């Protein structure tokens, strides 16, 4: 048969989406039948791990990647060049980033999610929970951000990122708030990119000194190219777990789409018309070439982001599928799409646009014209300042709302709803990178 | 005279020996004279020093050594004989380990420690004090060892290893445990080994691009080997601090020997058989050559176990003996020495093999059949997933008793003994490596 | 004009000596119309923050440097020639510190600091507050550095020291103390500088297969010389929110000169004569050579250490300057001024026997000639021992009056005022490095 041809050659594309489909069928039949009491917990993480491996040993590989791949990518071209490089770069993540920031606004306005119905029952689901919650300022975390880039110590920064936290040592009369930092656990991506593109300039200012250095970090770049490889096989049996663990904790078998389901309708379909719309219509008028052709290239890296809903997990999952199946350069590949995996949260601004409009929609808040345009410009910019850490950018949606002086009396709503719309939100934040890296394909050609 | 040619090309070898014999009777004449007391808290730790700084500098070394010595070895050959070299090893590891934890029912049950002694008076001994226990369960730890291997990030597991501990976080009615993990200190030697082996693979898939990569990793191998010559000089100074450091803190002039000493000489002579009349009848059986001469060879390394207490100290120290003195292989020896450094515990398969059976040999319990075949399989099991961490199996042994549901009632007669038995532990423990090593230069001759 | 000429030759030298007077008076306006409390506290992290992002990313570069700088430099000479160089040189750095810590005694004593004054009004100033202190051992600390060089882990020694507490562990009757060491946050500099001499010596060792490693480390030793140059023209922005910053936290207008103004012009003039008259006479009787020329063309990192007031913190920024400015050897400068950084801490051996003898010219104490010769010999040896870290001096003070037993019932008046002195303890403490860096290059002429 002419048909056992072609899935041989697309073998990858076709277990991937036959499994993220597989665990959906699994786990309701679990939560369904039994449920997540008749497993028990001490039995419950022994079900989720071939899942949460998954997750573990492709998260090792980023830091002998980015740190490595940035040298050989920044050190070719000229930093003339690099400025004729960067600054078209950081115009196009600022747009998209904005422009689905936009959608957020225009999409919940003309559909009100805020409506009579259950999800106006939030007394029942506040109880004043959630209000015990850090919330730090946005002058201190816009403060942290600046400081998170250039970091303290260069092997601290490989496993433990900085934050603020608050004292009140202030026994003087007129007890006040003191910030202090204690750098908590966490990776610092962004911390580690700016590192390694100053220093991949500087071997371009070497000479032939810096010849036996750059050809180092090029041959150590390609060593783990292969080894993401073998990950890559293990990655349609791992998402098989990812989806079948994560809904044996919640049930919207009748629950949760009754309360809110025209929220979740209304952010699903905010990722909807971006990216799979707008994307390919911003790639069709700068290359005027086929943009399913360029997606349907990378759908196993997209499928994966739907599973370990973390943006900087499937970081080398991408960075294989684009340079391999779809014909774009090699160094070039290797440097928009790395500094692309903590800039363009575009989701996040797709996210956090939407549900802060959401808690204003209910309890009779205006938002007539001045808030709109800070409401816009807050959330395209704590993107930049997010993490790739799954289900991180519930804590810098309370710093859009003190700004915007809205009530957080009830954020727990938009939260403990993120196991399903935030897997939704990483598939449109790593989309733009790719899209943005076969951008640029067209720009060299001229 | 001509008694001076040999003492002078055996001058670690006389060195070694003189001096572990040395702390005894410097350690006795100060237990015995003055005592523990006579010196002070503030100055015993001024007298323990020269012996607990060898411990200390001789491990900083260990991190650059094992995962660089692991790339060139495991990157000469092909991966499909490194197959036949890697299934006829782990067999090897399986087979020792599992025949010396099967002398430990076959000389318990012929001995039955349990007898009618001071032994008996347990009450006096266990007071409730050890009960005050973490003990995390048998499903959850051996979960934790297969997250252990593929560590989460690579910079964080060179010194912080992953662990399990449990929480009660439940107010919802019926307070069950819920488990948490928050990466304990401690260096992860395993989660680095499966690392650097799996690397080694990939520069032998790359052509002459890798060539310039395994040069790099072939010249770092060899500049610690240097290094670690001169740390063996000053092995026998520190092994006489040693001795006479941990032989200050309890005594056996009459008071230990008294009570449980048929338990102590049960264990030793464990060690005994094993590893001095078996593992040299295995090594004649496959070679049909010497194994003293080969076992002379190798004595600096196993006098220094028995002082440093620890396998993964050791470890560099034998590396350099085995390649040396005796007649192996270069690249060889620094594959399967490195790789069974955390693989054989075969002392720690004989050590929770009689002390679960001493425990069970009073108190009246049964084990006629069905639990002596679980009690078997558990401690070649747990044994791998030891570290090298000195006093360390101890916290393996609660592990095995839950699961063959034994009384836990006093695990602190086996615990404050083990200053003794645990270093004959590492002495067997690091032998059946270089015995390991030794048998596979055979296999290649055919 | 020719005087523009001159100036854009001298550029970092205008705008480093025109900044660090600039904050003055832009502090003092601050401090004065005002004050602290009109910035508020939310706001004066803000201010600050300039300045305190230079002192951290031109810390970040120390570790890729003194680590892999060190290689270089100790691998390209023999052995052999290393002693010839070594000896001579800890030879002048024991020289140098007594020598600084004799004008301490020669000095105080000529002045008296303890005089009928404002100063000797304590009782006000102790409170009973600083009483609260850990106040580790003299033997303790001893033993605490010898355990610091050779670390425990290669990793865990970029960014976490070791040191030592005490607990009272101990119901047994008669409750003692006891050691215990935690390894607290702090990176060890130390702990690096002993381990790259020792590896860089065993590439010498080697033959032509350590070629490819030194070059390695050559090369990258020359990138991060490349990126220290661009943070050098960024260091008169922050040099002028350094001093203006710490200005804003205590006030001098007629308050802190009031009360122990003698001890400040006592300490300021102990860093008057030594390393102003005394090093460029000591440079003169070896060179015969200008050492103000030698002393211009270091003052950019000199002004440095006023502003960042940490010695490991400026140097790399004195290893381009001696390299570049002034006639020095390429390897040597970059051999003997790292390991100056941290062992000739003779400001601190300056500051901490002055500060000893002015709370023993109080509070009627005699010190005749036998606790003279004990306070000289302690500062000179904790001065190897103190860290680079700002205020880290302080600590180090109270093991030297317990040993020479003087009262440290208020320690609190030298501490507090250590935002100023020790700014110029940390510029007297970086200069006899490049002067002691110049005095061997007479000495490989002959
Ligand atoms: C327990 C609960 O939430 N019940 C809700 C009620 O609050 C709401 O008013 C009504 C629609 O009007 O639907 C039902
Ligand atoms: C220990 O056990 C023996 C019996 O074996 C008994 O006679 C004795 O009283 C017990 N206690 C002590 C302190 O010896
Ligand atoms: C300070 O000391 C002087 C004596 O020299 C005394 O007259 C004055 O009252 C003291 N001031 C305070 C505040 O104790
Ligand atoms: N909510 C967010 O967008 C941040 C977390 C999300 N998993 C991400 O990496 O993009
Ligand atoms: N008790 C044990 O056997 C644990 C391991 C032992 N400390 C070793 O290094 O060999
Ligand atoms: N007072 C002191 O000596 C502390 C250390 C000093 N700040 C230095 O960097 O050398």
């Amino acid at each position: 048969d002419q048909v056992r041809r072609c899935l041989r050659a697309n073998l990858l594309v076709l277990l991937t989406v036959v499994a993220v489909v597989a665990g959906v069928a699994l786990g309701l039949g679990v939560s369904g039948a039994g449920g997540a009491l008749a497993l028990g917990p001490e039995r419950l993480s022994a079900f989720v791990f071939p899942g949460e491996l998954l997750l573990r040993l492709l998260r090792m590989i980023i830091l002998p990647l980015v740190v490595c791949s940035l040298i050989g990518g920044a050190a070719s071209l000229d930093p003339g060049a690099l400025g004729r490089l960067g600054a078209w770069a950081l115009l196009f993540f600022l747009v998209t980033t904005l422009l689905a920031s936009a959608l957020g606004v225009g999409l919940a306005l003309a559909l009100q999610p805020g409506a009579a119905s259950a999800a106006i029952n939030a007394s029942v689901g506040a109880a004043g929970s959630a209000e015990n919650a850090p919330s730090k300022e946005v002058l201190d975390s816009f403060l942290d951000l600046a400081r998170n880039i250039f970091p303290s110590n260069l092997v601290s920064a490989a496993f433990r990122s900085y934050s603020t936290t608050y004292e009140e040592r202030n026994i003087t009369g007129t007890r006040v708030k003191v910030p202090v930092g204690q750098e908590v656990e966490g990776m610092n991506i962004l911390g580690l990119v700016v590192f390694a593109i100053v220093f991949g300039v500087a071997l371009r200012k070497l000479g032939p000194e810096g010849e036996l250095l750059i050809r180092f970090f090029n041959s150590f770049n390609e060593a783990t190219m292969v080894l993401v490889s073998w990950i890559m096989w293990y990655a349609p049996v791992g998402i098989m777990f990812l989806v079948a663990g994560k809904i044996v904790e919640m049930e919207d078998v009748g629950l949760l789409f009754a309360r809110l389901g025209k929220y979740i309708l209304c952010c699903l379909l905010g990722h909807a018309i971006h990216g799979l719309l707008v994307l390919p219509l911003i790639y069709f008028l700068f290359t005027r070439k086929n943009p399913y052709r360029f997606l349907w290239g990378i759908v196993t890296p997209l499928a994966t982001a739907f599973g370990t809903s973390s943006s900087s997990a499937t970081l080398p999952l991408m960075m294989k599928c684009v340079e391999e199946n779809n014909g774009v350069a090699k160094h070039i590949s290797r440097f928009i799409l790395p500094i692309g995996a903590t800039v363009n949260m575009d989701g996040a601004a797709l996210f956090q646009c939407v549900a802060a409009v959401f808690i204003a929609q209910l309890s009779q808040q205006s938002l007539d014209f001045v808030k709109i345009i800070t409401i816009l410009v807050t959330a395209t910019a704590s993107s930049v300042g997010a993490a790739g850490i799954p289900a991180g950018g519930v804590l810098t949606l309370a710093i859009i709302l003190e700004a915007v002086n809205l009530p957080v009396d009830h954020i727990s709503l938009i939260l403990a709803v993120d196991w399903l719309v935030d897997r939704s939100c990483t598939v449109l934040n790593v989309e733009g990178d790719a899209l943005g890296a076969g951008l640029l394909q067209n720009y060299v050609d001229r």
